[PDB]
């Protein structure tokens, strides 16, 4: 790998924005998952075999 | 690898603005995940066999 | 590795603002996990077997 | 590895802000895990075989 | 390694501002583990076998 | 290693304001973990087989 | 390891300004471990084999 | 190690302010732990074996 | 080792500036530890098989 | 003017979030008026008879 | 004017979050006005004959 | 005026996070105005004939 | 006036946080206004004829 | 005015959190006024007829 | 005026922290006015005809 | 003026928390006014006709 | 006046913690006015008719 | 006047705790006023027609 005078971006999550609102929110669960959020992954490189690189809400058994 | 003169960003997470409002909010929960919120993550380089990078309300069993 | 002059990131995570307000929060937990705020992970390299690396909101058995 | 004349950030966490207000919260746990707060964790390299790296709510069993 | 002239952050947690107000805050606790603050951790090198780097809020049985 | 003319930072925590204000505040523990404050940890190497570098709020059993 | 005309720091908590106020506070506590504060650890370097280097509320049993 | 005209720190703790005001505080305790105060630790060295370098908080049996 | 025209600080803490103020404050303890106040500790070197280095608040049984 | 048991929201501007980024700016001014940012006016009653209420880069000759 | 029982804004500017970036900034300026930032203005009432309320880059002559 | 158990908030500002970052800034002036920063006004009741209540980054000749 | 068990806010500035970080910056002036900072003005009343009630960044010839 | 058993607040700035990191800054200064910092100003009554209430950074001819 | 069993606050700044980190500050001045750092102003009642309430870095002539 | 069993704060400033750090500083001054430090005043009552309350950084000709 | 049972405070300065920290600090002045350093004042009532009250680096000719 | 059974504070500075480090100070004067150190004036009543009440710093001429 060879860079002469240049720019890069890799793997890069950027300029991101949110607003909200709410007036009664109820969440009720039991041995699951549940997300209600802002959730941001940014990655370069991920190697394995049988692996998870990126996981929101997940249930696994 | 060999850089000269340049500019470069990896696995990087910037720039994020969020406003919430809530007014009445209740989570029951039981052995499970909940995640209500902001959540960034950055990274270059994850190895392994099995192995799990990122996760954001995860169940396993 | 050679960087002559130049200027990088890697496994970063910056520039986030947020802004949060609530009238009423009520969390009943029974032995899982709850996750409610900011935050915020960065890693650069992460070796192993059957690591986990970054986790939020997590339940193993 | 050789640097010369350069500018870097490996793992690194830096400019947030944050503001939050409650008129009311109430927390009840058995034995789980909740986390309400600001949490930054900034590594640069975690070696091991079955080792978690960072975690934030969290239970295991 | 070899650094000549050059400037670098390794692990490093840096500029962060926090303001937080609440009228009324209650926590029960039963033998888990809660966090409502301000937590901070920056780390270079962590090795092992089956450590724990980093852990905020954590329940291990 | 060798540096030449070079200024690092390995493993820091710098540059962090809070402000807090709480009305009432009630805390009730059994034999569990709270911690509500301000925690900040740097650590350059951390070297073991089984050991745990950071932990706030942590039960173990 | 040799430095020449360089500047470094490893290990280092340095810049925290804080402000607290509370009008009324009530701990109530059973054999655990509670902290309501300003706590701050720097360490070089931690050695062993199932050793613990930073701990803030803690239980071992 | 060889240092010819160079500036280091290695595990320090420096440039810490806080003021704290309360109106009313109670704190009721069984034989476990409470800490509310400012706390800082500064060590360049530990070794050992299963040993305990920093604590703040702690119950062990 | 050797110095040659350097300056160096290694387990240093300095700089810190506290200002308290309570109305009314009450402790009742059983045989446990509570600690409210400003503690500083600094050391080099600790050396051992099982030994304790720093502890504030702690209870061994 | 009576209310009884409601909520009212009068000359109000809230939930704003903005991400800006700029590689290169450049402004050349002569005595006119320039604006580049984030401005809000919140207003409930302006009276008079020749007056201005809200104004941004405005020039009056 | 009676309010019982009821909750009310007026005049009011809440959550606001902002991030900017920027690589090279240059502002050359004869007199005239020139605003780049963040600016919020909440007033209630004002009152005059030929009275200005809120300016921001405001040129009169 | 009249409130029974009500709550306003009448001219206020609050909630306000932001996040800058330059690399190069320059700024030359001549007796003009320039304003590059972070300006909160709250006011509940200004009066007069040809007064200016807020102003940000204003010429008068 | 009567106010009977209420709560009021009337002209406050409150919860704002702040980031800022410049790596080259250069201000030339001449008889002219340059503010670079954050400032936070509250007024309840301000009463008179021709008066200037808050101004930042201002000008009068 | 009356109040029974109520709770105001009237012209108050509170709970503002600010950190800077500059590595070079220059300021050259002809008979101006340049203003590069942290302001805050609570008043709860201003009276007069052409007087200045709150200045920061303000030439006057 | 009559308050009975209340709790007011008129003209206070309170709850304000601040961290500063500067390389290289250079500043040069001719006979007008800088401030560079942290000023509070807290005022309740300011009466005349042509004064000046509160001022920094202000030329007058 | 008439209170019964009340608590009141008028022109206070309280709970201010500063950590600052310079390299190289150098002022060079003519004839004016240079302020770098903490001020912090606060006045009840002022009265007069042309008078000058709270002033830093100040030049009259 | 008259206070029964009642707790108040009328022109205070109080809980005020600074840390500072410089390496080369160099001041040249000719007939101005510098100040570097920690200033408070507290006054109940100032009357006259072209009196100044607080001033802090100032110049009058 | 009459106070029954009451606490009162009028003009009162308490509660500052302040530390400095310098490497190298340097100070060239002329006839102008130069203050480096800490200033506490606390007065309840200052009465006259030009008087000046408290100066830090200051040149008259």
């Amino acid at each position: 790998v060879l860079y002469v005078g240049s720019k890069t971006k890799e793997g890069v999550v950027h300029g991101v924005a949110t607003v909200a609102e709410k007036t009664k929110e109820q969440v009720t669960n039991v041995g699951g998952a549940v997300v209600t959020g802002v959730t941001a992954v940014a990655q370069k490189t991920v190697e394995g075999a049988g692996s998870i690189a990126a996981a929101t809400g997940f249930v696994k058994k």
